[PDB]
């Protein structure tokens, strides 16, 4: 048998409760949903999100978010969420809409969840089918090796196709992930990733970059580009595919250029 899947419908929402929220850090948190019953699981493929959606003082805000569950975990979903406060960055003094508003939530409220979404799904051992677009099919792909650029809150659609391949020993797929953050304070799921690079070292490649660095710093300096894409992502001559989720200034001028300037097919690197 399989369990009960929560995501029946891609056109419901799915208004969650609220059970429980931690404090990782001054401004990260885990919020754990219950699913409608403890034996449910939610129904999310691999390498898709869900949307919350809320009225947030007034007008509807709706976001993406991959959890940190899977469908191996049952009755819950786990959101590792970066909580944006107003009146701490220059460039946006409002803070951000949605993750205020989850921290502002109570143990028992709802809010709404909607899925699958995303036009990539892992289908194993090096297997990806990714549609051009909703209203389109998906074209498969077995590659060998996944490069993987994440900056800031784009880590978890990475960290979800990595565990798959990881707790799949006979899945060979080696992924290199370059994940840029504004400052080591500011990154997310470090012990999570660090857990998987100690385990799992010949099959998943690790590396960091700041956008400013602490006094003792092992990893890079400065926004993505063309040496730490030669560097921490497999060779262009070994047909990785890459997948990158991050702010779109990264996108626009950190990833797309570099990765081209090392040959890699612009028009096949997959932005979740
Ligand atoms: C596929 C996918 C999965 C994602 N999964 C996650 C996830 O698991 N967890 C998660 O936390 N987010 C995740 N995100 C990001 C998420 O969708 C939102 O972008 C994020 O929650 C911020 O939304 P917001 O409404 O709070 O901010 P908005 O109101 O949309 O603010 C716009 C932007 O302003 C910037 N900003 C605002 N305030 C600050 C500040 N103080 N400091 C620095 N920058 C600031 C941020 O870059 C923010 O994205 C994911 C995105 C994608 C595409």
């Amino acid at each position: 048998s399989t369990p009960a899947i929560t995501l029946e419908n891609p056109d419901i929402k799915y208004p969650l409760r609220l059970i429980d929220k931690e404090v990782v850090n001054h401004d990260t948190r885990r919020f754990r949903f219950a699913l409608p019953s403890p034996q449910h699981i939610l129904g999310l493929p691999v390498g898709q999100h869900i949307y919350l959606s809320a009225r947030i003082d007034g007008n509807l805000v709706i976001r993406p978010y991959t959890p940190v569950s899977s469908d191996d975990d049952k009755g819950f979903v786990d959101l590792v969420i970066k909580v944006y406060f107003k009146d701490t960055h220059p460039k946006f003094p409002a803070g951000g809409k949605m993750s205020q508003y989850l921290e502002s939530m109570k143990i028992g409220d709802t809010i709404e969840f909607r899925g699958p979404n995303g036009l990539l799904v892992y289908q194993g051992k090096g297997k990806f089918a990714i549609r051009p677009d909703k209203k389109s099919s998906p074209v498969i792909k077995t590659v060998k090796s996944v490069g993987m650029i994440a900056g800031g809150t784009g880590i978890t659609p990475m960290l979800q196709v990595i565990r798959a391949i990881m707790k799949d020993p006979d899945d060979h797929t080696v992924c290199h992930l370059l994940f840029a953050n504004q400052t080591e304070k500011d990154i997310l799921l470090r012990p999570e990733l660090e857990e998987l690079r100690n385990e799992h070292s010949a099959r998943f490649k690790l590396w960091y970059t700041v956008d400013r660095a602490p006094e003792a710093w092992d990893y890079s300096q400065g926004f993505v580009n063309e040496e730490m894409i030669r560097d921490h992502l497999p060779p262009p001559e070994e047909e990785p595919l890459v997948l990158m989720c991050g702010p779109p200034p990264m996108i626009q001028y950190a990833c797309l250029p570099n990765l081209e300037r090392v040959g890699h097919p612009k028009e096949r690197c997959f932005a979740f």
